[PDB]
């Protein structure tokens, strides 16, 4: 029977740059999936996937998380989840960027930075106490998480379909969350610009002119993660770079997360100001499944499958027979479908 499940990952790649063709070939080897990875220009690191047949598809993409801070090691800002149902034609070309996680501050392979991570270096803390702010020993806030982009080409112009925002960069010192909401855009005339970049870099938007090195670049520019603070270097070896997919570079403050509209970062290197999560987007073409919650940690991914309405099942996981079109609630992970037709149970 034909294949209905397709899972796109970072192909084992991490950082501000995307995966290679060899990385994705090795990742999808022996799996029922093959893509062509871009190697030059703004498509470098983006996976091109050929639609096998004209049908209805569920495109659910998850953004990447930001990087941990240095002092508190408080848990990351997770990525945004977006799920959409689209009508696609055979041989259509989907362009899929899988956002990569922003660089964690700790641990570090640099010996002096590691002394700051384990806490046996009080230079940053005594600089905040005495000098009242960080301008000398800056850095330590993780870079912004790269966003996940799934877009199309129509008459020679990129058309976005699903953009899952990237998580904001956790600042160096952070014992607070404030649980910001996750924005989502549907009307396309709203400009998908970058996030505001201060000392730390802002997130990369959909299409903008990124002029700052530490800022994450937009999707149509390559979506490369930004560098760290110029002051974070030349004093430390501190590199907290934004993830691939518009992730903003890191400073003592957190870098902004990429998305349709880049996440805004701190403007004056605030050691406690995290980076804002990016702005997600879904095309007017297509139906929204579940509002844009933030769930997954680590790298992002994209799950595309032949759309089936499995809402009657207890868990929304069901498959359809290709010939007889008999839909059955999919269970098997060690379980067997119960007598009520839904709600899988453990058999043996
Ligand atoms: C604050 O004062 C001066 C300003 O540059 C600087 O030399 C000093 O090292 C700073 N304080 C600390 C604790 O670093
Ligand atoms: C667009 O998204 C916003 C934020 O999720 C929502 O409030 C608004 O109703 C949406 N508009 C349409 C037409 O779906
Ligand atoms: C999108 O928003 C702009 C203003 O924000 C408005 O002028 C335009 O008509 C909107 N597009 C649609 C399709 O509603
Ligand atoms: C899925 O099927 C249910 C009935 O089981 C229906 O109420 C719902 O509107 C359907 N959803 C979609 C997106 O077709
Ligand atoms: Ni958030
Ligand atoms: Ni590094
Ligand atoms: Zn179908």
């Amino acid at each position: 029977d034909p294949t209905v499940h397709w899972l796109f990952t970072t192909c084992g790649a991490s950082g501000p740059h995307g995966p290679t063709q060899a990385q994705c070939n090795n990742a999808y080897q022996n799996s029922n999936l093959s893509v062509e990875v871009g190697s030059e220009g703004p498509l470098k690191g983006i996976q091109i996937w050929k639609v096998p047949a004209t049908d209805t598809y569920s495109i659910s993409g998850y953004g990447a998380a930001g990087g941990k801070g240095g002092k508190n090691t408080m848990m990351r800002s997770h990525g945004v989840s977006v799920l959409g149902i689209f009508n696609l034609e055979k041989d259509d070309m989907l362009y899929i960027l899988v956002g990569q996680q922003g660089e964690d501050a700790c641990p570090s392979t640099n010996q002096l930075i590691q002394k700051v991570c384990i806490g046996e270096n009080n230079v940053i803390e005594e600089e905040i106490r005495v000098n009242r702010s960080v301008h000398e020993w800056a850095g330590g806030g993780g870079g912004g998480g790269g966003a996940t982009y799934v877009f199309k080409m129509k008459d020679g112009v990129p058309v976005p379909l699903i953009i899952a925002a990237g998580g904001g960069g956790r600042a160096y010192g952070a014992k607070t969350d404030t649980f910001h909401p996750e924005r989502l855009e549907n009307n396309s005339s709203v400009l998908g610009l970058n996030g505001n970049s201060g000392a730390a870099g802002g997130g990369g938007g959909w299409n903008d002119n990124t002029s700052l090195l530490w800022a994450g670049k937009s999707l149509q520019e390559g979506a490369t993660g930004g560098h760290s603070c110029p002051q974070a270097m030349k004093k430390w070896g501190w590199e907290t770079r934004g993830g691939f997919g518009g992730g903003g570079g890191g400073c003592s403050s957190g870098g902004g997360g990429g998305g349709y509209i880049g996440g805004n970062a701190a403007s004056n290197n605030d050691p406690e100001m995290d980076g804002e999560d990016g702005v997600s987007f879904i095309s007017p073409l297509g139906i929204l499944y579940t509002p844009a919650l933030k769930v997954m940690e680590g790298h992002g991914e994209v799950n595309i499958k032949h759309y089936l309405n499995c809402s009657h099942c207890e868990v929304d996981e069901c498959h359809m027979d290709p010939e007889s079109h008999k839909v059955i609630c999919f269970c098997d992970h060690g379980t067997v479908l119960a007598e009520d037709g839904v709600s899988c149970i453990v058999s043996p």
